[PDB]
């Protein structure tokens, strides 16, 4: 049993839920929340921006000093940070940007990272400004993530259609 609530279940391990991560979050600091982050940690929009901001510029100021020791991350991989005020820890997975014309099969070595952690909050990676149908970004996720996963979506026009298209 875990304090996530008001989701539906997908699968025996995927549950969704139209919310705003940052909210999510805050209300029940899980041990992992899921960053969309880029290869540079730069979070300056889409759930990345908005995590950063809730955590008053501490996710950055993080970020800054892990890449100037260790480079910046590969497409489909992430990194574990501070959850700063949001949650225990921070899985920052970067899921391949369309609008930078890179691979979407990226997207699921991107959410194999999310095997590593028992139970994670987590927007759609590829989702958002990456670029990515989101309904691609789900089924990947759930045909990949084998840990508990509880999913927020921002829009709710969105996770209807997610909701009334899953298979």
């Amino acid at each position: 049993v875990n304090s996530f609530s008001g989701y539906l279940k997908l699968t025996d391990n995927v549950y969704i839920k139209n919310a705003d991560i940052v909210e999510e979050a805050k209300k029940v600091k899980p041990t992992v929340v899921v960053n969309a982050a880029n290869v540079y940690l730069k979070h300056g929009g889409g759930v990345a921006g908005a995590l950063n901001k809730a955590t008053n510029n501490a996710m950055q100021v993080e970020s800054d000093d892990y890449i100037a020791t260790n480079g910046p991350l590969k497409v489909g991989g992430s990194c574990v940070l501070s959850g700063h005020n949001l949650a225990k820890h921070c899985l920052h997975v970067v899921g391949p940007n369309v609008n930078k014309g890179e691979d979407i099969q990226l997207l699921k070595s991107a959410y194999e990272n999310f095997n590593q952690h028992e139970v994670l909050l987590a927007p759609l990676l590829s989702a958002g400004i990456f670029g990515a149908d989101p309904i691609h970004s789900l089924r990947v996720c759930v045909d990949t993530v084998r840990t508990n996963v509880y999913l927020a979506v921002f829009d709710k026009n969105l996770y209807d259609k997610l909701v009334s298209s899953f298979l």
